[PDB]
């Protein structure tokens, strides 16, 4: 029993973190095989950030303008290239600790673990979700760029996020490992701002299924709903629309608990209307939306406490 | 900016997890140098758990009764002994991945990271606090015994918890790595229950300082209080008493924000008496108590 924001064990990623320096700027890089990946903004000064021309900034650099440090060892850069907003530094040594990995671009609502790093050294690990507005609510300070997000389902690390910056509301923006930003964000100091965020409905439903698996049903009711009437209500509380794909993904949790998805939707409609009335669900006084259906299956028992 | 429940990176501990089997029972063990540590209840059948005489059950076991697997490698057991509620299996191979470590016993209110494991394989990491009632609100299923809790300082892992059991309310109990239980719990299938818990006041104050650092200041006010008047309110609301040592431990956060601890106590007193009036602090509608003052400094200063 229990239910916690559970990250993946971070060791396979810790062994890939390095420090990258270009001039006076230092940030983190990810060392996989003979390539170190990092935000291309490592080649900018603070002044360059208003309107950088990265092609022009990069042509002016040699391989030896990049210093890469892995623990106490300097790696020699032997090539460089830019792919979208990531810089790829080829080094003379393949990382002997490279795990089995892949790169995956995720969709809004998906979760991942973040290994926050500073100066190439890991500081901590926590879970995040890609918000519907393409930001993440992380915990990052100056020096954290280049920290990555990943999942490790089945011994393969799937890297899905690299940190590039903090927006004015204190939320975070970054790219996939091919250097494409999530959302409309750019690696330039523009007036970009996080759009209005919404709640990840399918994840709130998955977390209510977790609460039923763990033994609580107080929030259920005798009603059902159509999918369209549920979306018309949910959108008034700034919840994302629930699609038939989301209903399908909740199928295994519905089967384990015997609660039809549209009947859990009716329970959520009533929780939005009433609140908790001084109760909590899985230790929370608010509806949680950063556990996916897959995350609930990963953590909960496969037997419901009936 | 931002404030998350953050665990320590778990790699140094992952390299120490192994599977221990005794008869039909399999659980996790911690392999440091040439010793594997695990709960002593690994030697019990379900029937033995009702009234185990561990000395007698262990006297009936020899080295060959224990199978230890580290990944795909079988480690041969060459000695065994118990220390309190932990079994120590001496193995023929020293763990080449043993980190610098210590065994430390923590106090209620302190936090730590848990590496949940099953079949010797790490599955997940999360942050927990030792509650005032000596339980932990973990997340564990069958097969998780032997999972450990730890903190890291520089390169040294301080192991502080080994998982033994779940209580009827779904919370967890276990020992330090010397096998001494936290709380009045025993490794026997007999009636046991978590006692009434209380809220860790010093941690709620640390989290209010984290909220101010992150720009959430609505709960600040012109008032101050005294330690005695504040403690009368803490007692009424089932909060732990605040001591002068807690005021001193909050010193660095008080210096960083410029807010005296008794000034923040007056804010907490008003939140206890009035609620949040529909507002949230750091995204929470509850007063969070599983961040210590050091956890806030660690996260708000980027310690690696
Ligand atoms: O280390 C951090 C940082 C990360 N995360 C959080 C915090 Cl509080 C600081 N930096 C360091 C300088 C680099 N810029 C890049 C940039 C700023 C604004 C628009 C776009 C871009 Cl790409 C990011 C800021
Ligand atoms: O794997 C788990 C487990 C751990 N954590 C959570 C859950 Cl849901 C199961 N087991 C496995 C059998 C062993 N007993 C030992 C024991 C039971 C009752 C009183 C005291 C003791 Cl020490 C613990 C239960
Ligand atoms: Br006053
Ligand atoms: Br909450
Ligand atoms: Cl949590
Ligand atoms: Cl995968
Ligand atoms: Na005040």
């Amino acid at each position: 029993s229990g239910f916690r924001k559970m990250a993946f064990p971070s060791g396979k990623v810790e062994g890939c973190m390095v420090q990258v320096t270009c001039g006076t700027t230092t940030l983190n890089g990810l060392w996989l095989d003979d390539v170190v990946y990092c935000p291309r903004h490592v080649i900018c000064t603070s002044e360059d950030m208003l309107n950088p021309n990265y092609e022009d900034l990069l042509i002016r650099k040699s391989n030896h303008n990049f210093l890469v440090q892995a623990g106490n060892v300097q790696l020699r850069v032997i090539g460089h290239s830019m792919q979208n907003c990531v810089l790829k530094l080829k080094v003379d040594t393949a990382n002997p600790k490279t795990p089995k990995y892949k790169f995956v671009r995720i969709q809004p609502g998906q979760t991942f673990s973040v290994l926050a790093c500073y100066n190439g050294s890991p500081s901590g690990v926590y879970q995040c979700a890609m918000r519907p507005n393409f930001t993440i609510k992380g915990s990052f300070l100056n020096g954290s760029c280049g920290s990555v997000g990943f999942n490790i389902d089945y011994d393969c690390v799937s890297f899905c996020y690299m940190h590039h910056m903090e927006l004015p509301t204190g939320v975070h923006a970054g790219t996939d490992l091919e250097g494409n930003f999530y959302g409309p964000f750019v690696d330039r100091q523009t007036a970009q701002a996080a759009g209005t965020d919404t709640t990840i409905t399918v994840n709130v439903l998955a977390w209510l299924y977790a609460a039923v698996i763990n033994g609580d049903r107080w929030f259920l009711n005798r009603f059902t709903t159509t999918l369209n009437d549920f979306n018309l209500v949910a959108m008034k509380y700034n919840y994302e629309p629930l699609t038939q794909d989301h209903v399908d993904i909740l199928g295994p949790l519905s089967a384990q608990t015997g609660i039809a998805v549209l009947d859990m939707c009716a329970s959520l409609k009533e929780l939005l209307q009433n609140g908790m009335n001084g109760r909590t669900i899985l230790g929370s006084a608010l509806l949680e939306d950063e556990f996916t259906p897959f995350d609930v299956v990963r953590q909960c028992s496969g037997v419901t406490f009936q």
